């Protein structure tokens, strides 16, 4: 019997985690962005801008030049973790001046000048009732200042479709995701998130024929993880749905003098993506996987591709 | 993690319970496996003592008693086991090479110990099918058999397939022609490989080497549901096969993954 | 006046985390060691086993082979992390096997073997009535199984200095220290750990002449960091004092024929040293280092350096 | 004194049936049975049947 102090017979004692440990992170993306519908050229033109929130744009991959911390602690921290967690996605577009492109026509002279048109709004397209994907060809074009589709709008004068919010100049805009639908003790593959033709979690059972997201967008999942030349893991979990309509920026229609009025705005976009990563245990685990399933993206060597953009799901009584 | 607790490995363990079941799996079209009990009874510690004088060497076997005996779980690691044939998996020869409870740098398991006349009782519960489904009846008999629970880990050269999954999806052929779409809802398991061993202790030369004495308890509860009083052979669509290992490979590797990381919500 | 929903008047808003983000890591190591006096060489000698806990043998430096998740993972937030808190050190010792090596001695014969000496425990002397430095020649150097000092021990038959815990064979030995002693929002200028002169929080204002630990061992720490070729920082806080004297592990001096007995013991030394990353802001400020100032670290030129481990604080009343 | 988890001093412990233990079947046979007393042979005739239970 040793009389030391602190002292004690031993109990089972493993102190390392179990693989059960979380470190919230907030990537966190803030940009002052032109929304420019007075040129004819490079998205400029009155197509109504897409957020492709659908996509990874939440790390501000189109630029390089948005890289931060945040995006620096996922990239260290995704090298530690088995496995991430998406809880929120907070999208807030601020914006701060309406300008338009005013002009005064006398014969061919053509007077232009800028001018404030503060009295008329932001409009928010959700797209929430039609079937309408995003084409990316590259990470820059996933911008949404010059992310545009051609013979799209928000102003349809036949069947307008389209749920589309005003925001004024000095009021703000504030949409939430909840990225956390997985379950089953299941987590996302880590990602680094430079990649655009990844896609955020939630299930839209679309998917392209000519590039396939693959089990990851079902509401039951079954994927094998091959994890090792020898061991590969068998990923299934169930999943709920998401639609996630693409939100179309735009102007309004309004009609001027040889053609429609164009503006310009200014806006603050904050882009705040809640997404909690599971640290690797303190002893390695390649089995971990098992658990994890990887981040759904449109597969395919296609340049061009489609994510889907499923409007809305319709519920049903019991 | 596998069949052993028939006794497989060596036939000369067979008794009546083996023998109830072989007779009731041909009457059963299915089965439940509610519990699974292990129990470990040392008795006696004994290790071989070594007088070492120039190269004279005696040896002597003395009780340790005082010294327990360790039951790793390899619970922190991945770890397979081998198995070749089914003496290859008796409990007292099988072993792994470079495999050891006792990591100077990293030591990973969670071991108990237990001494000489305690008693290590370890209980699982393999009851984990849901939906009305069953076990596809077997006797047994093959160790590549694999017990109950999703260890979602295959290996790539010896497929289980998906009888270890959360989302189980097979087709049973059941005939010539009616063959049956089983579909169920599955949860994990992880079924670490236990890991029995001595203290690494050195001696002189080189370690201790103990030798253990123990009674070794295993209690398989496992409920056969008959067949019908009337012949149904399509009762098979809600029965789906033990997980075994598949291919030709002679020496298969069961997964035995450590654990489940558990997410809160 | 916008109609759409989550939709407000903007107030301020900046998302960057100002600096203020907080994931505490454990970076805990766990090791059966074989602690042996058994053998007349290469710390293999009767002669106590210090446990440098002074130092930064809570990472398990001495081995690169002990390198797990936890220093991985520190390694990785210490590149996203302006600075560090270690709130918290825990050292616990679990004996499992007392082994001695038994000596007939006939003429010259001399058999030898080796008994389990169960009822004979582990000694933990603390050194706390005396000052007693460390020699650090390498990482290898400190390991606690190696790691002695000739002419120490823990029995002095005249003045008996040392106290001195029993650990039998299957208790174990839990001591805990707190290395928060940092206060007015200062932090430890974030260290991977990686050298061994680099000494733990705390104070001991005893510093060697020949390798200067500097200000950090101060009640009171003042210094510049430099930050930059021009922006150079005054680095000025309160410290309390710390002792911190030095663990010997040892057998008892008991004397047999010709000589003491020579035990060997099997111990697996749990240490677990929570530290917690304060990460780096979502936005660059290099001069976040204000704060911050460096862990203790033996300075000079000297290939072995002695840590101070100065045993204890004398109270005064007031 | 092992500290291990559901570790317990050994009581008498032989697992073994002891040879109780019971499971009920219900032998049950159902039939569609045609009793006939038209016939003059082969137990179809007026005489009663007997149902040898």
């Amino acid at each position: 019997e040793g009389y030391g102090k602190h002292i004690t017979s031993m109990h089972v004692r493993n102190i390392f985690n179990q693989g059960n440990q979380v470190i919230r992170n907030i990537v966190k993306q803030q940009r002052y962005e032109l929304l420019d519908f007075t040129g004819t050229e490079a998205g400029t033109t009155n197509l109504p801008k897409i957020i492709p929130y659908q996509c990874i744009w939440w790390r501000g991959l189109q630029n390089a030049a948005n890289v931060n911390q945040t995006i620096n602690n996922m990239i260290a921290l995704n090298t530690i973790s088995y496995g991430v967690r998406f809880l929120k996605a907070k999208l807030c577009i601020e914006v701060y001046a309406v300008t338009r492109k005013r002009l005064i026509q006398t014969g061919a002279t053509s007077y232009y000048t800028d001018d404030f048109e503060q009295g008329q709004n932001l409009f928010i397209g959700w797209a929430d009732r039609k079937a309408e994907s995003i084409p990316i060809t590259t990470p820059a074009d996933l911008d949404e200042t010059k992310l545009t589709v051609a013979n799209t709008t928000l102003f349809d004068a036949n069947n307008d479709n389209i749920t589309k919010e005003e925001v004024p100049t000095r009021e703000k805009w504030c949409h939430t995701w909840d990225l956390d639908v997985l379950n089953h003790n299941y987590l996302w593959e880590p990602n680094n998130l430079d990649s655009q033709w990844t896609l955020i979690p939630g299930a839209q059972a679309v998917q392209p024929t000519a590039t396939p997201i693959g089990p990851t967008y079902q509401e039951i999942v079954i994927a094998t993880k091959a994890i090792g030349a020898n061991e590969s893991a068998l990923v299934t979990t169930i999943q709920d749905r998401r639609s996630y309509p693409r939100l179309m920026l735009s102007q309004p229609q309004i009609k001027d003098e040889t053609d429609t009025m164009k503006f310009k705005y200014q806006i603050r976009i904050s882009t705040e993506l809640e997404m909690e990563h599971h640290i690797k245990p303190d002893i390695a685990n390649p089995w971990l996987t098992r658990q994890t399933l990887p981040l759904p993206a449109l597969s395919g060597d296609g340049t061009t591709r489609y994510v889907p953009c499923v409007p809305y799901e319709t519920h049903v009584s019991q």
